[PDB]
């Protein structure tokens, strides 16, 4: 169990980089430290590989988890796109945690 909030934005790719883009501006803004996990940092404060495939993502997820605790992040984004089923996967692998559609 993540310290962190857990927060999985879904939908697809196009949409999903733009909200997380959105979320972390915003989270910073309000002075939470944000980390994403995902295909890239959106510059979030703290960023962790994903994975490209749902295998990956079974085998790195609670890998990055730990990684955001260390870091001390207040709130975790896991991107969860449509494509490739990487969305359902996160899900599947995952206490509590929100979830936000692109």
């Amino acid at each position: 169990a993540p310290n962190a909030e857990v927060i999985v934005v879904e939908g697809p790719r196009e949409k999903v980089k733009g909200k997380i883009t959105e979320l972390v501006k915003e989270l910073k803004e309000r002075g939470k430290k944000v980390g994403v996990i995902g295909s890239e940092s959106y510059n979030a404060d703290e960023f962790f590989f994903l994975g490209s495939s749902v295998e990956e993502v079974a085998k790195n997820l609670f890998k990055a988890l730990r990684y955001m605790d260390k870091a001390g992040v207040d709130v975790v984004i896991a991107e969860g796109v449509e494509e490739r089923g990487l969305g359902l996967a996160v899900m599947n692998r995952l206490s509590g945690y929100k979830i936000v559609k692109a």
